[PDB]
């Protein structure tokens, strides 16, 4: 992509402001590239296992060495104990660390060359774990890790025999951190799931086609306990059991309706209008997107 030193970079600001600002949301370079962006790596993943054999560059483990670092510093900073019934306040001290670090952590993955863009794409990276007033994490802190990705392959970091492992291994990743976080500290959450979205649908291309699991199976606790390690969609349905009493059914009454529908197909295509609908035209969700240069707010160029 970009073989030369390249400077014309910008902090990303919202721009999503008020409800009417969806229109030009909407219409927007930024929410094109980004749903390409899902799309070319949902398509990547279709029927491919975790144990897939892909290619790993040198980008993508040091993707893993950042989520690593991110992960060192949650054993480094325990919970405490407090008065407020909600998220741990430890959950700030952790996030402060990110905040500092964020540009030199980036700077780990993106080259020389490259460096101005490093301010630019830290502010993705700082906007993909939860807000430290609230102690919370929704599906716009998800949309964020993405956007942090989807700028790597914009300026050429990640490229496209990446795809596979941008899923597999880098996301894989982020969502166990994730869950670490959302279990140490105690998250509220910011509806499909909890916290998470995307990984329902690229977990649920790699079940496209799939000559035995069936949709249907996703609520059968032994089903999901002996195939998780090869799919990420049972992986999100694991977590699910572990954090929640009672019942699927009534605890996680949407993904109950789900999982009748009749292929992985359709709920593939079923959750890429969900989420579009749900996460990306929903004000209160996406208002915290933040543009700059590579995902700018101007309208989509033909």
């Amino acid at each position: 992509n970009l073989y030369f030193q390249s400077r014309n970079f910008i902090i990303p600001k919202k721009e999503i402001h008020t409800v009417p600002d969806m229109g030009k949301w909407k219409r927007s370079q930024a929410y094109a590239d980004y749903i390409g962006f899902i799309l070319t790596l949902n398509e990547g993943v279709k029927g491919k296992k975790l144990t897939f054999e892909y290619r790993v560059s040198e980008a993508i483990e040091k993707l893993v060495a950042l989520l690593n670092t991110l992960d060192r510093w949650i054993d480094e900073t325990p919970p405490v104990d407090q008065p407020s019934r909600f998220g741990n306040k430890a959950y700030r001290t952790w996030y402060a660390k990110l905040d500092e670090e964020a540009e030199n952590l980036v700077a780990t993955v993106v080259p020389t060359h490259l460096a101005a863009a490093v301010p630019e794409v830290a502010v993705y990276l700082k906007e993909s774990v939860g807000n430290s007033t609230r102690i919370d994490y929704g599906t716009g802190h998800e949309a964020a890790f993405a956007a942090f990705l989807c700028c790597l392959c914009k300026i050429g970091v990640l490229r496209v025999d990446d795809q596979i492992a941008i899923v597999f291994k880098v996301f894989n990743r982020y969502l166990e951190v994730m869950r670490k976080l959302q279990k140490t500290y105690r998250m509220e959450p910011a509806g499909l799931d909890d916290f998470q979205f995307l990984p329902f649908i690229w977990g649920s291309s790699q079940l496209i086609d799939h000559p035995y699991l069936e949709p249907r199976h996703f609520v059968d606790e032994k089903a999901v306990n002996e195939n998780h390690k090869d799919y990420m969609f049972l992986e999100c349905i694991l977590f699910i059991t572990e954090m929640k009493t009672g019942p699927f059914a009534e605890h996680s009454n949407q993904l109950w309706n789900i999982s009748a529908v009749p292929s992985w197909s359709k709920v593939n295509q079923g959750l890429i209008r969900m989420y579009k609908a749900e996460c990306l035209e929903k004000f209160p969700v996406i208002q915290h997107f933040k543009f700059g240069s590579l995902l700018p707010i101007h309208p989509v160029t033909s």
